[PDB]
């Protein structure tokens, strides 16, 4: 099961290895896969998201506004709920980050059985 305590923006993790914030960013942008191969990252709607562990499956994250669109709601949905009634989502796994909130597949399917 993912650990959301372990994910962060490409500028964040760039920052956790020692180097300045563009560094993953910048090797990203210009395809620098030798070092970007020795990474668990993803791109996620418009973040490339980060974490440190190699045993977070990353392909279970998805933001808010997919999960909102999932449900058949507005594309605000569960960040209009996270931000007025953060107890609704009190048991669904979620972490905010890169200015974004995200849900995880399994939290989602939480969400549609409370």
């Amino acid at each position: 099961k993912i650990n959301l305590n372990q994910i962060y923006t490409a500028k964040e993790m760039s920052e956790r290895i020692g180097k300045n914030r563009n560094y993953l960013s910048q090797a990203y942008r210009n395809n620098k896969h030798e070092i970007l191969k020795n990474f668990n990252y993803r791109k996620i709607g418009g973040t490339i998201i980060f974490s440190d562990n190699p045993n977070n499956d990353l392909s279970q994250l998805i933001t808010a506004k997919e999960a909102s669109q999932l449900l058949g709601k507005n594309d605000e949905y569960f960040a209009h709920i996270y931000k007025r009634f953060p107890h609704r989502l009190e048991g669904i796994d979620h972490i905010y980050t890169g200015k974004t909130l995200f849900l995880t597949k399994e939290s989602l399917e939480v969400f549609k059985k409370k």
